[PDB]
């Protein structure tokens, strides 16, 4: 490229914004694609070359042999899950020579999965509704500075020593705090060290990889997981994930300076959803909510568990604009709102009679926020083949325009269906 | 826009304060973004010395907004002690803003820090014993209490009860020791919160309002790159991100909102705590550096570890923190050493590398590969520019720049404001 070209794709809501197909789309012209936080709690389905894939840890660019795909230091990586994903790709003829895994990423082990389950049980009605993938406990071990990293996993002596130290504490935790069974040093070592040996070929300093690309004008794309409202700092704490999905997470999570990001695409669904527990001011429980859930396919891919759905919440997206420095808006799933005569967009919260434009930091106060909404007329046309704003039925265009007006973010892309070819470009985010 | 971050490139003892104090003069907002009261330096303002820890260095200018961002862990007791300290000395703090999303350090965090350290035996981290790590662990666990919670009497009481039930069982079962009653903590700390409440707000709004209105913002780093939880000498690190990237997550600003990152390094290296330190000195030269550089705990008088300048570390920092320029401090400390050394690479298994290894075992075995330079004997504490230096001092400074690949912006030859000079 002419000059530095670096784009971050972030979810502006509580995950499931449709970031996956937007990253897939932007991947087409990127040279490097990088994850920067989270673990296998992430995921999106892609049908590539007529074959269905669901990636959880591996970045979107993997399907293109010539694009470098980076798992940054900011992630928590379950080696077993990573190898299952690699095998799935390989069995379908996808090479993964282009994968790069940070030597400083943290490693999720079986005790993290059990700790996740036990912590959730202990919280009773205050449970977070985590993905049960050990994410929280791995990030806790990182902060505790007892966590095991990829560099350690590759070292026969170091991995054994850290397991011995860690299991000494964790087994006492399980046995004495939770009255349950723990794990075995030797069994975890033998199984997971072998996983490490299969991953070793990809392990390197990924900050060097990304900065070499950035400094030499290669197009770099950063792929966010979860979304701003699940951010450990800026989301609906404690009903959040234990990492930073905001664009800022790219800097700490890959080792790049903050000025090395040129554009931040905030991906918003035309309505909102939550998978786990916690406040959700615009949540719906009516026939419209059911229609949105059904048409939007808002169910767990694996479990079929219904997600919570609600009207678009512009308070949340204006919050995301600020804390994540959003420069560009991608509005997805507009087709899901087809056939609903009156649509609503939440423009403010009412909190004990007081109308506010902020997400309160105090959960008890946020839990009291009632949505204050504008109503907009809907449309009946099938818009799943539409190619431009001009082509949209008047009311659908007005709805799209109103989202950009209310959020203060210029529209750069919109999507009218779940497929990659249903993404329409309004503005180029690469220069 | 003007939005500058001052970051330490070593292990937190780089003389960041000299640079922050100078740059604060023309900033309109000064913001901390990570860490807690495990920070601070002596500020000279109007000729008067002040020592702070949590409060940003711009507090003395009534017209400058000072922000404690969401990324910090805040001991309310310690914060109030600092507030009273300033008020007793005639300094107003109306300009302080405290994030409603910053996490709160409570007495059980301090005990937990001590217990964890004991449990690690010879592998202890050598923490500052201020409860920093345990507070960041509770954050990741999502059980941590934030400033907004502290201000809510019933919610604070409920979270204290929940957390103490867990922590007390933790201390009993894991550490064979007693914990705390709710009574021991509740009223005392709730009252601290009530005295801080006047400052509590959305600090992301404060910072973005300033940025979007072309006000100059200065972000004040604590610790240094080699103590970074991700990029430092893990696990011998602090539990936050001192790198420039930490400002984004730690204050809620987008990455492209930072325009300049000033890396600060000393002309030699130092560590306060435990862990690898490839260029560490255990000889007469080491003592001279510690003595002249006054490298001792400000409160305990505990000596710090010192060593030669390490350019591998600073090149690492250049990359992971996106350094735009470099300030080189305490050059005067190297006076009177006949042969100076700068580490340009590491030797491990006789293999020469230009990287900081992620693997602790490899790092612990890295031997420094050094270039040797002739020293000087003259007093350089009075110079205002590089061309006033003795030849060998100027050459030393030039080589640091050449080896790190970073342009020099400032240098210092003393503790005073007039001993920090532009390049
Ligand atoms: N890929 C995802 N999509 C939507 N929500 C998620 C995702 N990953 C985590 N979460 C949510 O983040 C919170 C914490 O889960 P975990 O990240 O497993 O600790 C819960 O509310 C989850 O439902
Ligand atoms: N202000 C500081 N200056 C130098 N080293 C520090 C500072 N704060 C923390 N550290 C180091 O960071 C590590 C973790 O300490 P803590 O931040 O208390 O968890 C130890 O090596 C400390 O010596």
């Amino acid at each position: 490229s002419n000059a530095m070209s670096s784009v971050v794709v972030v979810g502006t809501q509580w995950g499931d914004e449709g970031k996956g197909k937007i990253t897939d789309f932007l991947s087409e012209h990127a040279e490097v694609v990088a994850r920067y936080q989270g673990g296998n709690n992430a995921g999106h389905t892609i049908v590539f070359g007529g074959v269905k894939y669901k990636l959880h840890l591996i970045p979107s660019g993997i399907f293109y042999k010539e694009k470098i795909c980076v798992i940054g230091n900011g992630l928590v990586v379950d080696p077993k899950a990573l190898l299952e994903e690699l095998k799935y790709l390989h069995d379908r003829g996808v090479s993964t020579d282009n994968l790069r895994v940070s030597n400083r990423a943290h490693v999720i082990l079986p005790y993290h999965l059990k700790q996740d389950e036990l912590e959730e049980a202990s919280k009773g009605d205050n449970k977070i509704g985590t993905t049960k993938k050990g994410i929280g406990p791995a990030y806790m071990d990182k902060a505790a500075r007892i966590g095991i990293r990829m560099a350690d996993l590759l070292d026969r002596e170091a991995f054994k020593e850290k397991l011995e130290q860690n299991l000494a504490q964790k087994n006492r935790l399980f046995e004495k705090m939770y009255d349950t069974e723990g794990f075995s040093v030797d069994e975890i070592f033998e199984e997971y060290f072998e996983y490490g040996q299969q991953i070793a070929q990809y392990v390197c300093d990924t900050s060097v990889v990304l900065n070499d690309a950035l400094d030499n004008n290669h197009r770099v794309l950063f792929e966010g997981a979860q979304g701003v409202m699940l951010d450990i700092d800026h989301g609906t704490y404690p009903f959040v994930t234990s990492s930073n999905p905001i664009a800022g997470g790219v800097t700490v999570g890959t080792g790049v300076g903050p000025a090395k990001v040129t554009r931040v695409v905030g991906v918003c669904k035309a309505y909102t959803s939550r998978v786990g527990d916690g406040p959700f001011p615009t949540e719906l429980h009516d026939e419209i909510g059911h229609q949105i859930r059904e048409v939007g396919r808002e169910y767990g891919t694996t479990t079929g568990r219904p997600r919570r759905v609600g009207w678009f919440d512009s308070v949340v997206v204006r919050h995301a604009r600020r804390v994540s420095g959003l420069t560009d808006l991608s509005l997805n799933s507009i087709d899901v709102l087809t056939g609903i005569p009156t649509l609503k967009i939440c423009v403010a919260y009412k909190c004990d009679g007081k109308v506010i434009d902020e997400v309160p930091a105090n959960l008890n106060i946020l839990a009291k926020c009632e949505p204050v909404c504008e109503e907009l007329p809907g449309w009946t046309e099938d818009i799943t083949g539409v190619r431009s704003l001009d082509e949209l039925p008047e009311n659908a265009r007005k709805y799209v325009e109103r989202v950009s007006e209310l959020t203060g973010i210029q529209l750069s892309m919109f999507s009218v269906g779940p497929d990659r070819n249903q993404t329409n470009i309004v503005r180029n985010v690469y220069e």
